[PDB]
This record gives structure tokens, sequence and C-alpha cells, in this order.
């Protein structure tokens, strides 16, 4: 369940192809919640790459809807990425997940 509600400036023809490594600034936000996470920070903007299954699943296919420049909105569902078992500390068993996600890329 990847639903996308697109803040528009990009070209939308440039899209990330498998073979590929893709840069992205992120903000995590729980779904009345808090801050947990932020590339805008740390201002390393998380340089990763495609098809490998290191990102979740549903930060995956939310990659892939995008192009250069663009700025999406995810909402991921909570069984593609953590509803299971939850991570330890950070995100509670069974938690709806939302993202502010800027794909400023290469390649």
């Amino acid at each position: 369940g990847v639903e996308i509600e697109t803040i528009s400036p990009g070209d939308g023809r440039t899209f990330p192809k498998k073979g590929q490594t893709c840069v992205v600034h992120y903000t995590g936000m729980l779904q009345n919640g808090k801050k947990f996470d932020s590339s805008r920070d740390r201002n390393k903007p998380f340089k990763f790459r495609i098809g490998k299954q290191e990102v979740i699943k549903g930060f995956e296919e939310g990659a892939a809807q995008m192009s250069l420049g663009q700025r999406a909105k995810l909402t991921c569902t909570p069984d593609v990425a953590y509803g299971a078992t939850g991570h330890p500390g950070v995100i509670p068993p069974n938690a709806t997940l939302i993202f502010d996600v800027e794909l400023l890329n290469l390649e």
C-alpha cells in the first residue's frame, strides 16, 4: 500500500532504475506522533541503491514512483515495514509511518 501526495516540482521523466544509486533527503514522522528521524540534521543525505532490499519494503516502492527534484509524502502500511515485531525502542508494533521524502539523486 503505497500512496503518494506529490509536492510538485521536478521533471517527471527522469526515473530511477535498477543498478542505480539514489540520494534522498528524508524525514520520519509517526502518525499522531513526533519526529523520530531526520536526514536534514546529520547533513549526510543517505546514499542508497535500488533492488538489494537494504531499505524497508514500503520506502523502496515510494522512491521508484518519484522523479528528479520531486518531493513525495509517503504513508506506508504497517505490514510492509515493521508492524509484526516493531523496531526495538524506536517504533511500536503495528504502527503507521509518515515520511517527507525528496529525491535529489544522481545516476
